[PDB]
């Protein structure tokens, strides 16, 4: 389908906000 590529920024942003989550579970 041809629309808007916004999910790429959501997934890219999700990868940035999911880096410190591992450190939150180990502490």
């Amino acid at each position: 389908k041809k629309g808007f590529p916004f999910s790429i920024f959501l997934l890219a942003l999700l990868s940035c906000i999911t880096v410190p989550v591992s450190a939150a579970q180990v502490k």
